[PDB]
């Protein structure tokens, strides 16, 4: 471990988080990153998936940069790809404060932001302003994803996601649609994803993004079977596994454990990993998976890759370790690939299923 990794984890992050409320910490992080106020990837880390080169498999998950304000800084931090959003059609404020809660004893966060968004038009103009720079970044193995949401008052989710495809699809390497429990159904999911794909296929080939579906871990076995079936039937390009959990695993110690919202970080890790394992098996290893939930080490990343993830993302680990976590995960992942006899990340994808 480096000097910076230890300093940030043991001293700087605990001090800054002790002085700030959690939402102020988030806003300041976005501002610092956007300005590049921050501290070489080996070829073993390169992955080719989703019609693109990824110079490393470690991405920033949706939620950190909801409004596309810090994309270039996130690449400077060392992420192999960036996902912005969720972005809603119209601007909206989200839920009343307080809406973000730290559980330091669990290395977890709970949030109920409620899709606070600057809206598609603002994000469109922000991305347009750097679109050629992004085209070069993407060519150099640093792709951009855009996560689409829906407005609170919308009657038809398909219309909101269609609007997002039309407006931000031409500026993205991939798009993400979040899907909730269809049975608490399948025909409605099929309808939704059919419209998204028809809208996507309407874009000029040079600006035609991949489409991924992001799922929560709070799905029945029937929900997961139904999602896998629809994804294969329609030719959805990939899955993001997983969002935050509305469950509260036994053993949480944080005083704020009973706050409403989505739980992220370490308590989500193995729930996420098990969901990757299930979705990889249900899609016969033919649908790329981005693995997300509780990643803070090379071991955590490798467990998701071996379970079936082609790429991984993190967010919550940044809140505890700061920017040095990105280099930590990458260095540890490279070391573990070498220790286990893999030629690169590619050879490890789904390796637990071929035992
Ligand atoms: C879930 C909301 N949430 C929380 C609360 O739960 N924390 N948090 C983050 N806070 C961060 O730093 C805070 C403390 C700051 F005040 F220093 F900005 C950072 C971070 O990387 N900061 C940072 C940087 F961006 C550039 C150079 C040095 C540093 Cl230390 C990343 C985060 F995800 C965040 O999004
Ligand atoms: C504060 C916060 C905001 C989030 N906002 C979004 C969002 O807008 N859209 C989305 O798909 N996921 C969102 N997520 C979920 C993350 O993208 C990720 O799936 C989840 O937090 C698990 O990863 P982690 O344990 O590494 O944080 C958010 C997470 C947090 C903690
Ligand atoms: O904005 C939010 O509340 C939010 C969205 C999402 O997809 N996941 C999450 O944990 N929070």
């Amino acid at each position: 471990a480096t000097g910076d990794e230890r300093f940030y984890a043991e001293h700087l992050m605990p001090t800054l988080q002790g002085l700030l409320d959690p939402e102020s910490a988030h806003r300041l992080a976005v501002r610092f990153t956007s300005l590049g106020l921050l501290p070489q990837d080996s070829d073993m880390l390169e992955v080719r998936v989703l019609g693109h080169k990824f110079r490393n498999p470690v991405g920033i998950a949706a939620g950190f940069d909801k409004h596309g304000e810090a994309v270039d800084g996130l690449y400077k931090m060392g992420f192999g790809f960036v996902e912005i959003g969720s972005v809603t059609p119209k601007p909206q404020e989200g839920n009343p404060r307080p809406r973000v809660f730290r559980l330091p004893e669990d290395q977890a966060v709970i949030n109920r932001y409620g899709f606070n968004s600057h809206g598609l038009s603002v994000v469109e103009h922000r991305l347009r302003a750097r679109q050629q720079k992004q085209a070069k970044l993407t060519e150099d193995g640093l792709p951009l994803g855009v996560n689409l949401g829906k407005n609170k008052t919308s009657v038809d989710a398909a219309e909101d996601y269609a609007e997002g495809v039309r407006v931000l699809g031409p500026l993205a390497d991939y798009l993400v649609v979040n899907v909730s429990s269809p049975n608490t159904g399948k025909a409605e999911l099929r309808r939704l994803l059919t419209k998204v794909l028809q809208e996507r296929d309407g874009l000029r080939r040079v600006h035609r993004p991949a489409v991924l579906v992001k799922i929560a871990p709070d799905l029945t076995s029937q929900d997961k079977e139904d999602i896998a079936s629809v994804v294969k039937e329609l030719g959805i390009d990939g899955l993001i596994v997983t969002n935050t959990t509305v469950s509260r695993p036994a053993g949480l110690q944080g005083a704020l454990r009973s706050e409403t919202g989505g739980l992220s970080g370490k308590p989500l890790r193995d729930l996420s990993t098990q969901t990757i394992r299930e979705m990889y098996a249900l899609t016969q290893g033919r649908v790329p998976i981005i693995g997300v939930g509780g990643v803070s080490s090379g071991q955590d990343a490798l467990e998701k890759i071996r379970a079936g993830a082609s790429l991984v993302q993190l967010y919550t680990a940044l809140t505890f370790w700061g920017p040095p976590v990105v280099g930590k995960v990458k260095r540890e992942l490279e070391a573990l690939l070498k220790e286990q006899g893999f030629g690169g990340v590619t050879d490890a994808i789904g390796a637990d299923h071929r035992r």
